[PDB]
């Protein structure tokens, strides 16, 4: 062992509930890949990281099979929340 243990990068709704914004992710070469119906965004890493801090965006809903966020074509207010920034 010593396989992986990265955790997976959140949005939130404006009262704090978290959704993944990626299906799968390289944790020092090991995949990890999130249960399949899982909800997510797609909108990735990179997408939640562009996000200014506090605003509201309209985040597009998926749902993850094998490792990526299939979007439904449907929308939710979401949230990057930083501790400090």
């Amino acid at each position: 062992g010593d396989l992986g243990g990265c955790p997976f990068l959140v949005a939130e709704n404006k009262t704090g509930y978290p959704t993944i914004v990626a299906c799968k992710q390289d944790c020092n070469g090991t995949t990890e890949t999130a249960p399949n119906g899982t909800r997510c965004f797609s909108i990735g890493d990179e997408g939640l990281r562009r996000m200014t801090a506090n605003l509201p965006y309209d985040c597009p809903l998926g749902q993850c099979s094998n490792g990526d966020c299939i979007p439904k074509e449907t929308y939710e207010v979401c949230y990057r929340r930083n501790w400090r920034d």
